[PDB]
């Protein structure tokens, strides 16, 4: 069953390999209501986009809860390395950009000490570097998680893989409007599929469904967050 | 304690050579169960045969992998042509009967090839029928599942996962209808394939599906 | 000031990952109407007669045995296929020092309470840490529950040398379509993640559907 063959991509086809071969990844996924951000969004956007000159966005509420999460659960924050767990005192994201040669894990760097401009910032000028292909390798070097987004592709849910030496993933998703339950009543709410891949020789059950838990929670309710 | 060999192997191998992950989505049944009954009859009389789904998923399914060649691709050996595995069951468990040149084929051929295939599984009349396919289409709904994890079938990339049709409350221009819902499950092996082409193609799948007029064109 | 500090559950790392290494494990999920239990939780006499409190555990074991029955593959185990002609069920319970597998053993033999009572028991004996190893050896089956984490849905690992696993999760209101009506009712989604090598697709959605039927009519459950 052979046509046609191009020769190769295989570097990064073994890393996907080993990245699942090397780790006990599973999958727990969950939801979040994007109703309440998304009205912040509405009525304090464009007075932000003006006194901050970046216009106010998701990602930067994802980054803020999910740095949030990583200081409850330090092990998620952590990684193994052969026969150790090094934990981690930096907060460093990778965040999963798209470029033309395939996607890129630019670092955003110290990202608990950036308030929400600076992340919208930062944010946009990696997607730029990513466009121009002017990303430097510094800034593809490290991270202690990943936050990758795969909504902007219509995506409804899925099971992220880990890039190692991370323990974990994020996965947003795409926002779909969705009949809800709430106070036995029945409510469309613009609902969005978390799925956070972790490994399980690290990170367990209850933690996991914790931080993901934790992330639903802050935003939900983004005045405890912004 | 107390009292598929080689598929043990496989499936093992399959698991442990592929970096494989699973992209989900639902599809809008209402459609296709639409021109379904206005008809079908007809289609049942003029063609011998009847109209199921079946036919409508294994178009879909060729005309997506006629925009993503990655999905129809083996690790890399593109193929030109399109032959797809379709899982039935025997009594010895499942089987691959593949289904040559589905690209050619309209609709009642298709309805027939796949009934000739599955009766043969039935009298364990299917020849080694079983040889070959670039993708394969898994139909778990006959057994009730709501949703799941299909795994790769090597040398193959991907493979698609149908499942039971739920009727499900849905937001439709900010109303709230009931509509015969299905997930559909794609696990791809992600040394060829990506995120974006894989999300590509299944949402491909459920754009066709949810209007059968413009499959047939 | 910017360092990485590495400390020095290895032997468990090594099972999970030999765990997913030395099987062909896939996942089918589902969803069950919990309020039919909910409304024989019945309770209160119940709990008078009997000294314990009703709870789900013991309808979610009930319907696992039941299921057993009927799926021999699925209660077996490949060594290198044994199947076993009892029921021992390991249930996953928390402790401080992470998840234990306490082992419920002959639960066919066990009433209602009886498995209400053992449960806790284990409960127990797990966060005092005298949970012997007796207690947690053996079972043929593993049920876990994450709902109690608040977990929506996820993919249960195998615990070798077991075939299947069982996942509990969170009960969650949901509009659902019942008569052509949308009306909201306590939805929980199982997942059932089971060894490809041994179990098949019709086995493991079959299990889990019998599970769904039973747990959505206890009253075919209360006495078997």
């Amino acid at each position: 069953r052979s046509e046609k063959r191009v020769p190769m991509r295989k570097r990064v086809a073994e890393r996907l390999l080993e990245a699942k071969n090397s780790t006990a990844m599973l999958t727990t996924f969950n939801e979040v209501n994007m109703k309440p951000i998304m009205d912040l969004r509405k009525q304090y956007g464009e007075a932000f986009e003006k006194r901050h000159g970046i216009r106010l966005g998701f990602m930067s509420f994802y980054v803020k809860a999910v740095v949030e999460a990583l200081k409850r659960y330090p092990e998620v924050n952590a990684s193994i390395d052969g026969d150790d767990v090094v934990y981690h005192n930096y907060f460093d994201v990778s965040m999963a950009v798209s470029t033309p040669r395939g996607l890129v894990t630019p670092v955003l760097r110290d990202v608990d000490t950036l308030g929400m401009a600076d992340i919208e910032k930062k944010i946009k000028e990696l997607a730029v570097k990513g466009r121009d292909g002017k990303l430097t390798v510094e800034d593809l070097t490290g991270g202690n998680f990943t936050i990758t987004n795969g909504g902007v592709f219509g995506s409804l849910m899925s099971t992220p893989i880990i890039n190692p030496p991370q323990s974990a993933i994020l996965g947003m998703h795409a926002i779909k409007d969705r009949p809800m339950a709430v106070n036995g009543q029945v409510e469309i709410l613009p609902m969005m599929y978390l799925a956070l891949s972790y490994d399980h020789r690290l990170i367990d059950g209850r933690e996991s469904v914790g931080f993901l838990v934790t992330i639903k929670e802050l935003l939900e309710d983004p005045t405890r967050l912004l």
